[PDB]
DNA sequence: TCGGTAAGCAGTCCGCG
DNA sequence: GCGGACTGCTTAC
């Protein structure tokens, strides 16, 4: 097989290595590698390397590392370009593995693990680990086996062994529900005490030692926790061996408002699930406690126990030891449905970097281009420093707040991306500027055309049209990925929704699920199969559907935002590439593009429906339009239409056969106008929106720039077997509104958009009337918590003091002198509650941390004093009210005339 | 929260005769 | 009470 990388680590005058050989085995090697920068030189000297702008250079070889890094501090003293890759480990790589790495996964050892720590005076602080680790479970990916180490006597308590025949059993045998699929695959070994389980410990690490080391919050706890005890214990020798070349290195963390530490261990790649998770999900939830997100990912209920954590172990070790375990494999499961690690191995092996580097979008790009151009032997600019300016990005058209009834959107293929590529935008393309005009001049088509030899964005710049830069070039291949992967996706999407129709007709027998690739199209011989089967089989086939479609999901979303960050990281001022006039020139021509084929579109309209001035878009942001399709379906009739999916057919042919090629013929005129070099503005129907025929639904609704809802039948090319809803930026969609609200406001939205005015009435009056019997976490609001300690004087708010920090403020006072009561933890998130006047806790509200049941300290006098009337006027009735205003409807009935029989 | 801009709403403070 | 200046937070792209 082909050698690939492991991990990458540069150790003073040495690179360390861990690889798997050409025979598939795992080894480490230490390099003395000699690094390579470059200087310009002369013209007239023979040489085969060029800066990206075409001039020569000389290779310096450097004795060692150090020497290097030396010389370009001297290099700076005197004030000269210091060229080439500076992350020496990169060019180390670049080298070593000079062609398209091919890894295989069951070769690298993925390490899963959790640690627990009983603490009787309050959370154990990593930094100090005063506490001894009281379990470990650390799953590794090639053995595929728990492997479980259980402290037995502890200060804390002395305990029986834990029982796997008790784990296995049901709740409600008394046992633990540990997953049948992973009992025989539980290695148990109990240990008498914390220093043996330790020195085990490590030995079974230098044995098995991680390369892709993860687990949930591990960065932040488990790995600090571990370092800081067994240096506690043993010292510092000792705890380094938890890297395989014994380095470390206490990281400080910054951020706006403080830091935190983080332990490196070199030779190790941590990729801390929770972060994964933040970066890859697209979600914002309102807690990442892993039972919160393991309930929202898998529909696994939370893991019960009585009792704070801290007696968890002294009252009921067996439990405590199965959820340890639990914990675990809820990570594993997690990963199996995102595919989280395996989308980071993809992105770390095509950009040549540390895998953990996938994080940043900056490093990653770095490493793309420069493996691009030391292909061509081109060398990269020295990184230099720039001050942060703000610069411009898309535009957003003000709709009128209105009820829309039948509505069609388009949207640009992955505009930022696109605009680079046709505009042909990158470091080593500029050519110039031309004389601008207003951006409405070349919106109206009056503005003299920008060049007749370069390529051009609205924003003055003009770029070579003669090759492609590499910018356009490393961007398209990611580009050509991600379709793929987004093919899939729908493929599987579409397939789900065929399932979905036959389960209204499940037939009565006894069946297996079809083996079927659910990334393609079913064919009409797997149709036909569907059709015969149980409900038991098409919803196990649903369930593997939706489950190709996340994984689609997942490999596509995240290419795309890579693509994205690519736009994005020309505008910081970290990126080796950073250059206002190019993040510029991309955001600029956006704003123009939206425009433009707005004008197009409204003036196709105004043709075919043989009217003058009719505003048909009714609204854009960045690159897509929604068109008003009132007066084409007004063109047929609706009396003329069978049924709904009968009008949803006409328009969608009505786009893909009319509106399509006149957007494509102005896209190309607009194209040519910026003389680009190749026209790549492919603008596609993505939603077609409107009432059920022959209901009082009103199918849509815009408040506000960004905020809006549809009832979609088809979206993409995606025929739902029921309509969605498609809501963007009202409260329904907000992490910060209580979940009940959300489930409450989107059925009012529900009502509004499907069956009408007098529909939603009747749910408004019933709301109303019974929410006052929901759970409290379910009608809490949710805020991030920053700053807590800059609002706090004395214990009481301060100037400006925000709402959810005055709530942690009169939490902080209500359980003062409590040592085990849950703190809440600064940048992280609470849950929020109004308090009615007069209440014992002193002040208009309180918060506690997210995720979580209030402490029951103070429970019964929060329940009692819960102010229920603020609540429902803050996250229902003025978001409601705000829907139905800018719908024109009612929510409360308004009295008549009739009102009098 | 270590890892592009536009723009909405909640809330504070305070003016507004 | 509501709007502007401002902070804080959270979306849509
Ligand atoms: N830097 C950055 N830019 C973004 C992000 N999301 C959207 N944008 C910018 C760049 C996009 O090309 C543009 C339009 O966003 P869309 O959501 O329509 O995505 P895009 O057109 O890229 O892909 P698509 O093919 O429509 O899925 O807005 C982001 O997460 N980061
Ligand atoms: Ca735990
Ligand atoms: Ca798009
Ligand atoms: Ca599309
Ligand atoms: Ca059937
Ligand atoms: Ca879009
Ligand atoms: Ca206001």
């Amino acid at each position: 097989m082909k050698e690939f990388y492991l991990t990458v680590e540069q150790i003073g005058d040495s690179i360390f290595e861990r690889y798997i050989d050409s025979n598939g085995r795992e080894r480490t090697r230490e390099v003395e590698y000699k690094p390579s920068l470059f200087a310009h030189c002369p013209e007239s000297q023979a040489t085969k390397y060029f800066d990206i702008y075409g001039k020569p250079c000389t290779r310096k070889l450097f004795a060692n590392m150090r020497d290097a890094s030396q010389w370009i501090k001297r290099m700076e003293d005197i004030g000269l370009e210091a060229l080439g890759m500076d992350d020496f480990k990169l060019a180390y790589l670049s080298d070593t593995y000079n062609y398209e790495i091919k890894y295989d996964h069951t070769k690298i050892r993925v390490a899963n693990f959790d640690i627990e720590v009983t603490s009787p005076d309050g959370f154990p602080e990593p930094s100090q680990a005063k506490h001894p680790i009281d379990a470990i479970t650390h799953y590794d990916s090639i053995d595929d086996r728990f492997y479980v180490f259980d402290l037995l006597n502890s200060p804390y308590g002395n305990v029986e062994e834990w029982s796997i025949e008790i784990a296995a059993k049901l709740q409600e045998q008394g046992g633990d529900e540990v997953p049948s699929e992973i009992i025989d695959k539980i290695i148990y070994m109990p240990f008498d005490n914390e220093k043996e389980l330790l020195m085990e410990y490590l030995n079974f690490w230098q044995q098995k030692t991680p390369v892709i080391l993860t687990g949930w919050n591990v960065e932040s706890f488990a790995i600090p926790y571990v370092y800081n005890r067994i240096k506690n214990i043993f010292g510092e020798s000792t705890a380094k061996r938890l890297s395989p070349h014994r380095k470390t290195r206490v990281k400080v963390i910054e951020n706006m408002y403080g830091s935190r530490e983080i332990i490196t261990l070199f030779g190790i790649s941590v990729l801390d699930y929770i972060d994964l998770y933040k970066k890859f999900s697209f979600t914002n939830q309102p807690s990442y406690s892993l039972d919160y997100i393991s309930e929202f990912e898998l529909n696994v209920g939370k893991l019960k126990y009585d009792g704070p954590i801290s007696k968890l172990r002294e009252s009921n070790h067996q439990r405590y030891i199965s959820y340890n375990i639990i914990a675990v494999y809820r990570v594993l499961q997690i990963d199996a449905k995102r595919q989280f690690i395996n989308l980071s191995l993809d992105m770390g092996y095509y950009a040549k970097i540390q895998i953990q580097s996938v994080f940043s979008p900056i490093k990653t790009w770095d490493a793309i281009i420069f493996n691009s151009l030391k292909e061509q032997n081109k060398v990269i600019p020295q990184g230099r420093s720039h001050p942060v300016q703000p610069y411009p990005g898309a535009f957003v058209k003000e709709p009128i707040p209105n009820r829309y009834k039948y509505v069609m959107s388009f949207d640009l293929t992955s505009l930022y991306p696109s605009i680079i590529r046709q505009v042909n935008i990158s470091p080593e393309t500029i050519a110039g500027t031309f004389k601008v005009a207003p951006l409405h001049d070349y919106i109206n088509a009056v503005a003299e055309r920008p060049s007749d030899v370069y390529s051009c964005s609205p924003n003055g710049m003009m770029y070579y049209k003669d090759r492609d830069g590499v910018v356009p070039t490393e961007i398209t291949k990611v580009f050509n990925q991600r379709k793929e992967h987004k093919g899939y996706m729908l493929a599987a999407q579409r397939n789900g929704e065929i399932i979905k129709e036959a389960l209204h007709n499940p037939n009565l027998s006894v069946d297996e699920p079809l083996d079927v690739d659910y990334r393609f199209d079913f064919s009409d011989e797997i149709k036909e199969k569907i059709k015969k089967l149980s409900a038991k089989s098409l919803n196990e086939m649903l369930f593997r559907a939706q489950r190709t479609e996340v994984a689609g999901m997942t490999a596509q979303i995240n290419r795309k935002a890579l693509i994205n960050g690519l736009a994005g990281a020309l505008g910081n001022v970290w990126f080796r590439y950073y250059d206002l006039r190019n993040a510029t020139a991309i955001t600029t021509f956006g704003q123009m593009a939206l425009q433009w084929i707005e004008r197009k579109v409204n003036e196709y309209l105004n043709e075919v429906c043989g009217t003058e001035g009719e505003a048909f878009v009714l609204y854009g942001d960045t690159d897509s339009i929604y068109v008003s399709a009132d007066k084409i379906i007004d063109k047929v009739g609706e009396s003329k239409f069978r049924d709904t999916n009968h009008w949803v057919d006409f328009l969608d042919k009505f786009a893909r056969e009319r509106m399509e090629p006149a957007i494509d013929r102005g896209f190309r005129e607009m194209c040519e106008y910026m003389n680009n070099k190749q026209h790549l503005m492919f603008m596609d129907r993505e939603a077609i929106a409107g009432p059920p025929l022959g209901s009082k639904g009103i199918g849509g609704f815009w408040t506000g720039k960004k905020r809006y809802a549809l009832n979609v039948w088809d979206m993409e090319g995606t025929r739902y077997a029921e309509p969605k809803l498609k809501i963007m930026g009202l409260e329904t969609q907000k992490s910060s509104t209580p979940k009940a609200v959300q489930k409450a406001l989107k059925e009012c939205i529900r009502r509004m958009l499907q069956e009408g005015e007098e529909s939603l009435q009747e749910y408004f009056k019933e709301f109303e009337k019974e929410f006052r019997q929901l759970n409290y976490i379910s009608i809490a609001s949710v805020s991030s918590a920053n700053n807590i300690a800059k609002y706090d004087v004395g214990g009481f708010p301060g100037p400006k003091c925000p709402f959810h920090i005055r709530g942690i403020l009169t939490y902080n006072r209500a359980i003062k002198g409590n040592i085990d009561a849950p703190q809440v933890v600064e940048g992280e998130k609470v849950y929020v509650l109004p308090l009615r006047e007069g209440n014992p806790f002193g002040d208009k509200c309180i918060a506690w941390p997210s995720g979580t049941e209030i402490t029951d300290l103070i429970k019964d006098d929060v329940l009692h004093w819960m102010d229920y009337t603020v609540l429902l006027e803050k996250t229902f009735i003025k978001p409601l009210e705000g829907f139905t205003s800018a719908a024109k409807l009612d929510y409360e009935k308004k009295a008549s005339l009739f009102d009098m029989f």
